[PDB]
């Protein structure tokens, strides 16, 4: 059986939103290292990379590795009733066909308890392409946000442009054409060569949500090559996305 | 002829936004003693008793026993665009077919004046449940309301389960089962009785309404009888609402 | 060669905010004098004036007259997205089918600019009354606006009365009917024989838009005149609507 509580519900609320953007099913795989969603859209073209190490947790136990496949979708309408500063442990017992969400007051005077049946989840077609980044780009996670939001109006392909003084978001649509600017300041722009990629909007903004858990995120780039942006998780795990370049 | 000013509007515009969630026209009752509006909703499960004392007003003329059905449809559409901190007198001149809704701001610089054509409303059969209740729970108005919301994730029915131990409200459905347990000291049981009743989550939401004119609320439950929940109103008057249990 | 850069980009976002209310393009004037945009509704009833003098502007420049046609739904949209609190430098250049604006921080580190097509538009062709105005009434431009929307839960029609005691906004409909009266010697009313002209609210509504501007609100009439509703922009330009009197 698992057994992993939270000590502020805020993480799994602030979590399951931005990964219900992508996928509306996820096996959690549950080893001793910690929890570990990574799962891609219906597309092929993003995926999802979640990591909660067990130090993120304040009780963590899973002896041996089982792997949950949780209605993201549900999880995402209970999360919701669940107060911010309420704590959340998520156990199963090892036979039954059901997961339980527990959600105590620091005082103890409510108890709340939740259960979701768990699916078999089909296909785990995956591979975490890790390739070697020569440029990257980290900002303000909300700045990212309102810029992809701002590209948003005019087309939905925004084109990123880095070099040494700054980067370049870029889009283009019937209301006209637009491009934010962001001087190399903050934001650490940090590249080997000129690089110019792009990427369909609709996932930049799924992935923007990220902002919800991370004050910054980081845009890895290689040409022919899926971006990464990564919101880092205090220092206890990563949300980690990659996202196919449109080309044709 | 009647007359009827309060200080601060703020009382009418809540209240009617109460009833109003159960029922579109109702029988505006004014004694010397006071003003109650008695109304059961179309499909006969539910009832509102709501009863403004002579002392709760500041001006309140009312020899004659008079009677105004009023549309609160309409009542409602006006009242949302009278200032919550302004004067509103409701008065009804010697057999007129329209009330006037009157309301002054503190300096006296603005005067807005409106008139409501009344109805003619069968004054119902409906008659109040006649049941003392040996179980009461109260709680904080606005933990109730969250609950009730919080429940309706799973299902259309909430199981109200009182125990010495405290209350507890169940429910369930497509996403799954949840429950919320309060314990005893926030929370003031008086049972005598493992009793266990479940309602119209429809209608225990419409009511919790009750949280915008009193920080307490208080359920009352006989063996296989209306609930009542009651909402002070300082104590100068109460809104009480009883509704039928789901039963085989 | 046309420049107009605005220092708080705010009142750019203001103003095609009011004016998009009434009119989905408009062309814009640019003498040295300024820039002014002068347009009708679809129906030929209303119309706006509105002034910006080159005093307004941090960077004005215009040697020749060019007119510049503008989707202002299109402008609208890529203004939303402008930050308040940023530079907004307009900018045509010679027989160029588009103009810029170019949005940029006080701290120099994010250049914003976005490209929009111009349209050509039929020059105006009715251009004013030009009138006396015997009848003068003026108001927090805050109160006005809550007040049109008052009126606007009961008709489409609002009765304006001034006398010396104050003004009357009178109207009917199937709710009943409402009048919100305001006392002169703030509202500084002022006029030459008490008239009582009555307006579609669809339009005030549009107008009273004009509150984010200027804090008051002056409203001009006549008998069979015209009504006008002034907006200064402090004192760097103004906002005007004309408007007919609905008539018997
Ligand atoms: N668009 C992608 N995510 N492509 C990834 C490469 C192909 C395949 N998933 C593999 O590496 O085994």
């Amino acid at each position: 059986m698992l057994e992993a509580q939270v000590q502020f519900a805020s993480l799994w609320k602030r979590l399951v939103e931005c990964i219900n953007g992508l996928v509306n099913e996820a096996n959690f795989d549950c080893n001793p290292g910690g929890l570990s969603v990574q799962a891609m859209d219906s597309s092929h073209v993003a995926l999802v990379h979640m990591l909660l190490r067990d130090d993120c947790f304040v009780k963590y136990q899973c002896g041996r590795n089982s792997i949950l496949g949780l209605n993201l979708a549900s999880l995402s309408k209970v999360l919701k009733i669940v107060d911010s500063n309420d704590s959340l442990s998520l156990r199963h017992d090892d036979d039954s066909d059901v997961v339980t969400l527990t959600s105590e007051n620091p005082e103890k005077t409510r108890k709340c308890e939740y259960q979701l049946k768990l699916l078999e989840i089909e296909a785990e077609s995956m591979g975490i392409p890790e390739m070697d980044y020569r440029s990257t780009v980290t900002l303000n996670s909300a700045e990212f946000a309102k810029i992809v939001r701002d590209m948003q109006v005019f087309g939905d392909t925004v084109t990123i442009a880095i070099s040494k003084e700054g980067v370049k978001f870029s889009s283009s649509g019937d209301v006209g054409q637009g491009y934010t600017f962001l001087q190399a300041a903050g934001v650490e722009v940090t590249m080997e060569e000129p690089i110019t990629l792009s990427f369909a909007l609709r996932f930049m903004g799924i992935f923007a949500k990220g902002s919800t858990l991370s004050e910054r995120v980081t845009l890895k780039f290689a040409k022919d090559s899926p971006c990464m942006v990564e919101y880092g998780i205090d220092n206890v795990g990563y949300l980690r996305y990659y996202l196919a370049p449109k080309v044709d």
